[PDB]
């Protein structure tokens, strides 16, 4: 926020603030972040090994006091939704964390397909590789899995539904599904591209870092252009890099993720 408000020099309008630390998201919260993402999913399975550390230390202190640790880290982030008008957006892969999300109280409900997204690319390209039709039909299952959990919470009523993925393809379907908030993760193009000129005889060459870093910015910008042209509104765009948030509103992209990162 120290240095993100030159987003909210140009276009501004709505910037999304993504964080599981209570600390982070209360001074996002007070620097006016418009909407928070909170992980349900990783903040269940910090849980789920904070009184398996308890059992390991030989602590009291944490043993029978670890539910009331899961209820406080739900009624603060509650009490946010009640002071103002800052939106809480949760965020899972698992059916169950995303109704317990919206009985405590949710703004925004995020099917998580990012990771079940990669991992359905990389079966069906295993598949192509062997030739095989029966792993191809394995593979389209594991995107399925997360396109009905966005059907599923549109046929029970939820309102505002979001689905987070790295490729236009699979933000379409889940689109035609229900959800309305299309999430573009561009972190691993530009993870990728860096790790690659590291790989180069010449790593510390700082012109070729330049282009190759921007190549994978507009494979970024390119998912935000054609769900553009597909008739989306309310796209999102998550990225650790300045020029890419930045760049990526003027294609259409009207929420900008941030972080602690950036
Ligand atoms: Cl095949
Ligand atoms: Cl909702
Ligand atoms: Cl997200
Ligand atoms: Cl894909």
């Amino acid at each position: 926020w120290k240095q993100v408000e030159q987003l909210r020099r140009e276009g501004a309008t709505r910037i999304a603030y993504r964080s599981d630390d209570w600390r982070d998201l209360k001074e996002a919260w007070k620097k006016g972040a418009d909407i928070l993402i909170v992980d349900a999913s990783r903040l269940r399975e910090a849980a789920d090994a904070a009184r398996a550390a308890g059992e390991a230390t030989g602590d009291e202190e944490l043993i029978a006091k670890a539910e009331a640790y899961r209820d406080e880290a739900w009624k603060q982030v509650e009490q946010l939704r009640r002071e103002g008008a800052t939106e809480i957006a949760y965020r899972s892969d698992d059916w169950r964390d995303l109704k317990e999300a919206w009985k405590k109280g949710a703004d925004i409900l995020i099917v998580d397909g990012l990771r079940r997204g990669r991992i359905a690319r990389e079966l069906e390209r295993l598949a192509k590789e062997e030739g095989d039709p029966a792993l191809l039909a394995a593979a389209e299952a594991a995107r399925e899995a997360a396109w009905k959990q966005v059907e599923q919470l549109r046929r029970e009523g939820a309102t505002r539904i979001a689905y987070r993925s790295d490729d236009w393809r699979d933000l379409k379907e889940a689109w035609k599904k229900g959800a309305d908030i299309l999430i573009v993760d561009n972190r691993a193009r530009l993870r990728r591209a860096e790790e690659e000129v590291a790989e180069t005889g010449d790593p510390d060459n700082e012109e070729l870092i330049r282009e190759t870093r921007e190549r994978a910015r507009e494979e970024g910008w390119k998912q935000v252009e054609q769900l553009r042209r597909e008739g989306a509104t309310e796209i999102a765009y998550r990225s650790d890099d300045w020029r890419d948030l930045k760049e990526a509103w003027k294609k259409g992209a009207d929420i900008l993720i941030v972080d602690a990162t950036l």
